């Protein structure tokens, strides 16, 4: 498969629609591998990495993703395109090490996901849980990750001096574990501050490692940016292995909380109504105004919060 | 009329656009008979069919489809060429009774629509629900195909073997029931597994009947892959039909569902935008992997996808 890869060509009216936050990949599966080449062309160049070893690379990614009902390779994907969007409107902000970092750890960053959030694997004793006691899902991502990249040929990254390939892996680590929606809340709250004061430093690695923990998670959530039809049918997946989760929590005599119980769609309109105002809207405010580029996410955002309002209300 | 019928030659002009995915019959009605004894000639041969025997039969479809906004004579010749542009453009996978049977089959799948779906023939206790529990309408249609060949004059298939016979009509039953889109998603879901896991035997007749009523779905939905313009104006036969029924349910003091309501009528292009994401992608998605030489309609339904997303965004 990795050898048709090589040939592919990106249709020219998807070139033109390909720079736009609101692109849907959804309808192009056949072509996911050919757009993240693409993306990474554009974004990095043409001789990047060796065609081969990037091809390879891409289709075993693929393959270690899971077919489950949300965290699948649609999902890396979709993800994959919302930091090219980002990257492609802030180019220069961003090193090249850091592009490539960041399409890689997007492309990569829920690897061999099994369906369960990090609750349920710490709850239930998960194996994963006594390794990864914290983040432990996104660790065991990044450790897939790796795992990979030392696959023959699959070294994407060997023409790096050993401190550019430290670097990188280290880009790539922080950018997976900060995609731990349990960490995005005291983050955004840091830099929400430090935006406020005025004391915000890209020049500052913390703030940097910070600002790019936010991109990640606004990438992580961008399925509430696309249109309408598109973020209802896609929440219906998150919702299936939400409930999925649930109904394994009942079998072992454990009420659920109510977004994974499936006995309460009833309350589905206005759990996402919740999430938009205290995570989805705050993301991309935040990011917004660090990166102001980015503001047609927000808009997106704020255009499909108005749709679940209008669900509430009876419509 | 069915004298007339047998004279008809269809224009040299039409031997090549008639081949493509693509084709609208749209402007060429009075020809729309001639159009289907052509295709059958083509595909089956001018050997298998009494020529008046076949003519009669098309007469007596065609006076059978009732004056409906969509689901009229015009849908089902419409159906119809889309199974000849497949059958035609896969011509050693299918046997002569399957080609026989199968445009037949297309021809025939909507024989007298009333314009209600079974979901309301069903709610609302109609005679033909009392008599088929399940794909009321469906039934109905098979039932009217029989009733249609056990005319004096009218048996097409008489000159087949006793054995053939039934096979031709199990045939026809299976592919007109297949055309209720209730039975596609998992029929699709099934194939999508068979094919994914290599477990797909075109060998296998329970396998061959999944393709089989895929086809029809892919024919069935093929509206959706004409031109832009053939595209848009067919949505509004549709939703025509959708509105009328919506308002039967009105005047008996019953709320209908969004798509059967014309008080929605600003949200059609978001309806039709949902519509191709979650049933006509997918079918010609899973099409195009079984069946390669149909690849035209997907890129066909991806065109008209993109147009309906420009509606809702203004453009
Ligand atoms: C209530 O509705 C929703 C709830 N959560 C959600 C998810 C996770 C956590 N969590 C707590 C601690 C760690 N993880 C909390 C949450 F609230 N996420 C989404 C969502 C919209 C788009 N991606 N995305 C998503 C993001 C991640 C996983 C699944 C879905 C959503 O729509
Ligand atoms: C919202 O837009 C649409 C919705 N449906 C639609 C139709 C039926 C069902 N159903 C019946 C039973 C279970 N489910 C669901 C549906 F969603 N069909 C079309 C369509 C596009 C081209 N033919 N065709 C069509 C197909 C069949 C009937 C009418 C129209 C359409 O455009
Ligand atoms: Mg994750
Ligand atoms: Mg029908
Ligand atoms: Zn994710
Ligand atoms: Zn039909």
């Amino acid at each position: 498969e990795w050898q048709g890869l090589m040939q592919f060509t990106l249709p020219v009216r998807l070139c033109k629609e390909i720079e736009l936050f609101h692109f849907d990949i959804g309808p192009f599966e056949n072509m996911w591998p050919g757009i993240f080449v693409y993306m990474v062309h554009r974004s990095c160049g043409t001789s990047c990495f060796e065609l081969e070893k990037l091809c390879r690379f891409i289709m075993s990614v693929k393959k270690n993703y899971r077919r489950v009902p949300y965290h699948n390779w649609k999902h890396a994907v979709t993800v994959a395109h919302c930091m090219y969007a980002i990257l492609q409107n802030n180019h220069t902000l961003f090193t090249d090490l850091e592009r490539k970092g960041l399409l890689i750890a997007c492309l990569c960053h829920d690897l061999d996901h099994r369906g369960f959030s990090n609750s349920y694997l710490q709850k239930f004793d998960h194996p994963l849980a006594a390794l990864y006691s914290t983040s432990t899902m996104e660790q065991h991502h990044f450790s897939q990750t790796v795992s990979i990249l030392q696959l023959e040929g699959h070294n994407i990254f060997s023409t790096l001096s050993s401190s550019e390939y430290e670097q990188v892996l280290e880009i790539i680590r922080k950018a997976i574990i900060a995609t731990d929606l349990a960490l995005y809340f005291g983050n955004r709250k840091q830099l929400e501050e430090m935006y406020q004061t005025g004391s915000l430093n890209l020049n500052n690695q913390s703030h940097r490692d910070r600002v790019i923990g936010l991109m990640m998670t606004a990438c992580d959530l961008c399925s509430v940016t696309k249109l309408w039809p598109v973020t209802k049918l896609t929440a219906n997946d998150i919702y299936a292995e939400f409930w999925a989760e649930g109904d394994e929590m009942k079998k072992l005599g454990i009420q659920p909380i109510p977004m994974m119980d499936r006995d309460k769609k009833d309350e589905v309109p206005q759990g996402q109504l919740g999430f938009y105002n205290a995570v989805a809207i705050p993301c991309y405010t935040t990011l917004t105004q660090i990166l102001p580029p980015t503001e047609p996410l927000l808009k997106a955002c704020r255009d499909n919060l108005s749709q679940w309002e209008k669900v509430i209300r009876g419509e």
